[PDB]
């Protein structure tokens, strides 16, 4: 009877394992810990398959391959359409990844087209722009001896592509410290499950169209106010730019809007600006430790990107996607450092998951996180083996591997990424080495909030070829 315990019950009811959760809370708040451990301790603990509640909402973890297909794959479109309901979001409900059903099926089907193989290549040349930044301003804090703070200038990097790519203007996030944009991106849920709003949100699903009715938002009023008047004036600017212009995101959605809202139009940018800028720059943070703490992988990394471009000769986008070795260094990495630590699906209707009859509206997790750490799957999970992508090994279980997700609601700027990731690699390590000073954290530790992300910022000794 009382609201706070209603479905406490399910699991012990379907003879599904998992912690005992507290009223009112569920299992909650054992996310505090971080959701990489407690998803790895559950796995542990449990085996195969567990649940917990966040607040009453049953959360079923699968961990089998052919279940974790059935989830995302064959049963996406019918019964796994979507993932959490966040809540209080105002028009970010419109964004391509918080829309839902067909709504989300239309604005994928409008976006997809800005990373075709043809586009991506398109746009390459203004990546390695910013590229030949990277290098020169890298070199400025190499040449001082000091050690360099990779997450300043990777963070900027990567806002200037994204921002360069997308809306087709030079903002300059590698030369002007004082971001607005990247600063931005830093309010949004820093204190993650454990945020006042959110967790309100999380004990009362109930208050969620009050907060609606009060504007009141998980997206900080100031970033989105910022956002969209930025967007607002490029999208006049390329109104009124008589010259020529890719055909690019921005343009994209300009074209939907001439046959799309303003308020659409904001969201989609909004969240491109989000998922790509702390995704990319703590993915290029993460490899480049591993490259410092593993030398005879960075020696081998440099000596293919030195055989494929002499002289120090720039690269070309078929050149970045082809380094074999340089995509297994990526891949590893993020085996080690699945930033986004697991996968979400929304049961629309009751389902029959594994054995497992799952109420409408329960929430079923992938751990990724956990998945890529276990020795069921993974020879040593904790060492770096960039070996284990060889293309002469048996194919990886993309079930198992899962850091950009997998089905009709997997990453849709994967390959983006990852372009932009191997151009940065392949331009600092044709002009430099990396290597642990005395600042550098080893072993690296994690944060317990948000992002997967070091506790401590990665520091690394530069020094130039
Ligand atoms: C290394 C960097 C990145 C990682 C690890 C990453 C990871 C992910 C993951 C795990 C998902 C969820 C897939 C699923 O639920 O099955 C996702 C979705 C998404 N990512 Fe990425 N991503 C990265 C870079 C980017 C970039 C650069 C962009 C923008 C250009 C982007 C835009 C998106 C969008 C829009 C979605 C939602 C897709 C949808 O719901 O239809 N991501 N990403
Ligand atoms: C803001 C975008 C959303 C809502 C959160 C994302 O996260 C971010 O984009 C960065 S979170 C952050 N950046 N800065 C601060 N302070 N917090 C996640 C977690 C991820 C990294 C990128 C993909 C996806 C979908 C599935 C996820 O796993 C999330 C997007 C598309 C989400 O729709
Ligand atoms: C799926 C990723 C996780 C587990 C949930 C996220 O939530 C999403 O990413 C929602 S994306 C979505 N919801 N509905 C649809 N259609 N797409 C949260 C809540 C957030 C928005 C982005 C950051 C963070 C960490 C701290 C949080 O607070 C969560 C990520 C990194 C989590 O690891």
């Amino acid at each position: 009877a009382l609201y706070g315990t209603r479905t406490h019950g399910l699991f012990k009811r379907l003879g599904i394992p998992g912690p005992t959760p507290l009223p009112l809370l569920g299992n909650v708040l054992s996310y505090r810990q971080g959701l990489w451990k407690f998803d790895t301790e559950c796995y542990k603990k449990y085996g195969k398959m567990w649940g917990t509640y966040e607040g009453q909402l049953p959360v079923l973890a699968i961990t089998d391959p052919d279940v974790i297909r059935t989830v995302l794959v064959k049963e996406c479109y019918s019964v796994f359409t979507n993932r959490r309901s966040l809540g209080p979001v105002g028009f970010m409900k419109s964004a391509i990844s918080l829309a839902e059903d067909e709504e989300w099926k239309r604005i994928r089907s409008l976006l997809s087209p800005t990373f075709t193989s043809g586009k991506l290549k398109e746009m390459f040349p203004i990546i390695a722009q910013y590229g030949d930044v990277l290098v020169r301003n890298l070199r400025r804090e190499a040449e001082k001896g000091k050690p360099v703070t990779l997450k300043d200038i990777f963070g900027a990097y990567s806002m200037d592509v994204i921002t360069g790519t997308s809306f087709g203007v030079n903002i300059d996030s590698l030369n002007n410290p004082q971001d607005p944009f990247v600063e931005s991106t830093k309010k949004f849920l820093k204190f993650g499950f454990l945020d006042p709003l959110f967790l309100s949100i999380i004990l009362f699903p109930f208050l969620t169209p009050v907060f609606e009715a009060l504007n009141v938002s998980l997206f900080p009023k100031d970033t989105i106010n910022f956002l969209s008047k930025s967007v607002n004036r490029m999208k006049k600017s390329r109104l009124n730019d008589k010259q020529k212009h890719r055909l690019d995101f921005l343009q994209l959605m300009i074209d939907s809007q001439n046959s799309l809202s303003d308020l659409e139009l904001a969201a989609q940018s909004i969240i491109f600006i989000f998922a790509g800028y702390e995704t990319t720059s703590s993915v290029l943070s993460f490899t480049l430790y591993e490259l410092a703490t593993h030398p005879d992988v960075q020696q081998k990394l440099q000596k293919e990107i030195d055989a494929v471009l002499p002289n120090k000769a720039p690269p070309t986008y078929d050149a970045v996607v082809q380094m074999e070795y340089l995509d297994m260094v990526v891949n590893e990495t993020l085996r080690l450092f699945p930033v986004a630590i697991r996968l979400e699906r929304t049961c629309k209707k009751d389902v029959e998951i594994n054995g497992v009859f799952i109420p409408k509206g329960s929430m079923v997790v992938i751990p990724t996180y956990a998945l890529h750490h276990d020795p069921k799957y993974w020879t040593e999970p904790e060492e770096f083996r960039p070996e284990r992508f060889s293309k002469k090994k048996d194919s990886i279980d993309p079930y198992i591997y899962t850091p950009f997700g997998t089905g009709p609601r997997n990453c849709i700027g994967m390959r983006f990424a990852l372009m932009n990731m191997k151009l940065a690699l392949i331009r600092v390590l044709q002009n430099f080495s990396f290597k642990p000073c005395k600042e550098t954290q080893i072993p690296l530790k994690l944060d317990t909030q948000g992002l997967l992300q070091p506790e401590k910022p990665i520091v690394l000794k530069v020094d130039s070829r």
